[PDB]
């Protein structure tokens, strides 16, 4: 019984409501410029392992727009956080399993903050079921259209405005690498991802832009009382080597690494965060 | 050069069009009863490395049931070449990018062969695009609605007639494992491919069910002259470290050794038939 | 974890496969041949017992003559010669110890003289010797394990390359600990990552001479590598972490090696088949 | 053609004698107490990929101490850039082919730091042949005796002095999941690393030390002229997707994540820096 028995009733979680409340920062984290000036737009920024990234990104001298789908308490909380540090923060709320919205959070990011030079794909939602028997045609879809398509979509739109020296980085998952029974819609969704990361790397190399991925393995965040059942929720990260659930702002440094010039010989990669769980990387 | 110039207007391609026909059969290669009297489902059976794998299934004893789009000359011929082993042949034409047909075809497949021991996920369909700003909604869409939403429907269906010693191979790809820049969507299908075949061996090994997979790499089938330009399908395969593309009786002993008991102790796999490029498998 | 077989050690390496309980299963009773390496000459190093005595009657009972291989199992080698040779195929023995370079060279001539030629090369030679950490691994365990477990495959290799031609196959057993570690098996694990590594880059360095590399990684086989090398309590439970929740037993490879050693696998070198009860390797 | 045709009859390779020299520094790299008060012993970090790592820790606040063999002017060189930063320094010379020296290399850091915290195993040779039949058992040894015994003897020595937060960081190389045809018992080595870095970190994990690898691309370095000829010196790092090889800067910020508490969910892995050739990580 690593964590108390919990869960929310709706998807997106609220992180006001979990205890206990994730670590999202580093108290000793100390920011060195690594991004400074860098406009950046993170999907799923407002919660989880996204509000871990957008602090510390601008503690790194980052300007964070985030999207988020209507946690508005969450978002403004991660806004104070961001500001707290002297960058700009723009909020953007939307459903983003809509094209033409994934088209409109990039047009604004831009409008706001004047450009764009980092674009980080977080957003998910997982539906668990105990066989493929009981995945519906509208979850599998749904599934897969916030946590794959989007990735397509806002990363389409986000070329127009990428250009030499500029970094995609997306969220996959441990279980693209080692498969999850009670989740098969939702690894599919990953290693789509994994995929994506891949050849969009080979894509994009001669363009002189960097796509690269970060697979946690299990963060303690919303998506987890508000997916998973009381039961599970209480032995969650109980099966990974370090025998505990990683927290958010332990995601952070993979993302710093990968955002910035700290990695200017990385493209097609994947970061391996999930607590010593080997998946021959 | 590896092929000679052409190309296919029309995709799903046709093998009778094709120069030189692809050799989808290995002249000596000998049955030995591997899954006699084995009732199999293959989609995308008509063609290609389905009609390989449905002829050497045949060889092999087992009766083929085969689910195609609409190339009924290719379906008709594969059909002729399988009947000649002395097994049952049943031609189960439509379009599986509908999840109503793909529950029919498992259940066309139950009703005309009596049963289903081995499930052969196979159909695919890819458009290639200079870059990801080419991707239209449209083509993601029906490329992922095609290559995995019919994987996980069709399987899904076949569940209640799978017992202790069945078995489903999916065909996935090179390019999950490599990345192709020009085919960022399809990559993206096939890598989602690889994780649903890891998670569902899991969910269904204690059913007494595997669950594998095989990645080829460029293989000389109706699916290249229907995609590249005839540039590109002029130099096929020489990429490789063998230099030339496979042909596709090359993959077919790989799904026998999948499909029978001599792969008994083998689950969540992926076997790479590729010509020899190193996967870090 | 629990109990998958009764509780059982040999104190003396490498294992007799007599002396198990049960026997571990090396032919499938319902397989049949169907002259996939008819007229092929093999050369198998640990084809004695466990995966190699398998290996071995399969490849007989496919038309292929056998080359023996191994260190001192004289009763292991001649049922083994025996089962082989009742698929009315040729058989030699090779006693030796592999882990001197010069020895590695002789039973290759050896193979060459009374066969003829040598078609397919099969590496499997392997000592294990578990340890609770590295501190209780001694220079003279690490070196002995590589000697053995990856030098051997180096020097046979380089005998075979000049007797192997365009159409030839080199198998190499590796295991599973390279993918994902084990952690009483450090140096061990060492040596099969060596494995792959060196099936790769061979593979690469032969493929424009026709000449396949491939391997095959094992998970947990009931074979006398087990009773010889782990305690009983460790062997009582053997198998039980697998998803398909047991250990897999000689024959459930052979069919692998048959694969990869014939024509079936033409498009294919480079790579690994994983027999290993469902252990996702990222494979 | 990358760089200019140049060859040295010996190695270890000199790097004061390349052309151009390997920027081994990123004038704006920003160091921020990452490792403030950390002991480091690094072996091979006189030159290459190792003296960018000696200074880069020296800019996060680690005390380094520098085994080699005996290139006691790169030794001297890194040296002075390491004390430039304000922390102790310590030179190491002697083969670590040597089971002795191994163990004694750790004393002596021990004694002029007072602790070990982390350990970066990256000393090796290679030496190029065209083909197996090239390869004399003495070399064979040879290689294996420096690259991956030393890593042995050196890691077990250092267990003694390691405790909960301590690290262990391991060179490996792309080679180890590409292969490469003309260095196959160093790729061999390599394969070891791997596989000794996987199973450690499972050893160690409950004990709160973290183990984990660097996997470089063609990096310039002076192992690179020291062991291919002039032809090859010349088109080294061609061959990968950025076109270019990497500096030996590009590596240090991997090793800074790999070796803080940036990293403190990451046990097993494996961070790729290799211009952006997928191996699917
Ligand atoms: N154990 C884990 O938390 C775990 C493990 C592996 C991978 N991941 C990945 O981490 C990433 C971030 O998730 P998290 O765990 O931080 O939880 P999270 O709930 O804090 O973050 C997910 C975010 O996605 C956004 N989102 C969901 N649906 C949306 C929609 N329709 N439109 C716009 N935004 C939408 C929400 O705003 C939400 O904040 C996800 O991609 C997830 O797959 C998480
Ligand atoms: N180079 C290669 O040929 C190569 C490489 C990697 C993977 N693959 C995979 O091999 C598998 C077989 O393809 P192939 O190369 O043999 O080409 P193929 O055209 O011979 O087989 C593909 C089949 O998919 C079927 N199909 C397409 N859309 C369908 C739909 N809407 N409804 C029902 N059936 C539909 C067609 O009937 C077609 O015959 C695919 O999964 C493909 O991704 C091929
Ligand atoms: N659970 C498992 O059994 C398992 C798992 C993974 C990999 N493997 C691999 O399978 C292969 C075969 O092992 P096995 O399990 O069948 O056990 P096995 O003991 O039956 O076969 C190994 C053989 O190696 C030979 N050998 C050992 N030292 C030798 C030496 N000094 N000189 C010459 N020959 C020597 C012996 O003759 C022995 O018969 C090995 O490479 C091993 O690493 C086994
Ligand atoms: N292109 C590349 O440079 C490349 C690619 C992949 C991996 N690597 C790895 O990077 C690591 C660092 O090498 P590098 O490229 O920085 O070259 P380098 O020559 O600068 O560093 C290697 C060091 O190993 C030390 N060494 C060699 N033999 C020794 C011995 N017998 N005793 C004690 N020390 C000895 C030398 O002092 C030398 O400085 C190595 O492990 C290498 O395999 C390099
Ligand atoms: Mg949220
Ligand atoms: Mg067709
Ligand atoms: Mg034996
Ligand atoms: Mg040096």
């Amino acid at each position: 019984v690593t964590m108390p028995a919990q869960h929310q009733n709706k998807q997106p979680g609220i992180e006001s409501l979990m205890n206990p409340l994730p670590q999202f920062e580093d108290p000793n984290y100390k920011g060195s410029e690594k991004l400074k000036g860098k406009n950046v737009l993170i999907t799923g920024g407002d919660s989880g392992i996204g509000r871990a990234v957008s602090i510390a990104f601008a503690k790194e001298g980052a300007n964070i727009a985030i999207a988020y789908l209507d946690e508005e308490g969450d978002a403004n909380e991660t806004k104070q956080y961001v500001e707290k540090e002297g960058v700009k923060c723009v909020l953007l709320p939307g459903d983003l399993s809509d094209e033409q919205h994934c088209k409109d959070i990039v047009q604004e990011t831009v409008r706001q903050l004047g450009s764009l030079n980092i674009l980080v794909n977080n957003v998910a939602q997982q539906y668990p079921q105990q066989g493929l028997e009981y995945i519906t045609a509208e979850q599998l879809e749904k599934t897969f259209r916030i946590n794959i398509f989007s990735y397509f979509h806002v990363t389409k739109a986000a070329l127009s405005h990428l250009k030499q020296g500029d970094v995609i980085i997306n969220t996959a998952s441990i279980v693209a690498y080692e498969g999850n029974e009670t989740l098969i819609d939702y690894s599919a969704t990953k290693g789509a991802i994994v995929a994506f990361t891949r050849s969009l790397s080979q894509s994009l190399v001669q363009k002189g832009i960097r796509v690269n991925g970060v697979a946690p393995g299990p963060i303690w965040t919303p998506l987890i009382p508000s997916s998973f059942d009381e039961k599970k929720v209480s032995q969650f990260g109980s099966n990974v080597p370090m025998q505990r659930p990683g927290q958010p702002y332990e995601l952070a440094p993979a993302y710093v690494y990968l955002a910035s010039s700290d990695s200017s010989y990385v493209t097609g990669q994947m970061i391996h965060v999930n607590g010593g769980v080997i998946v021959n990387g």
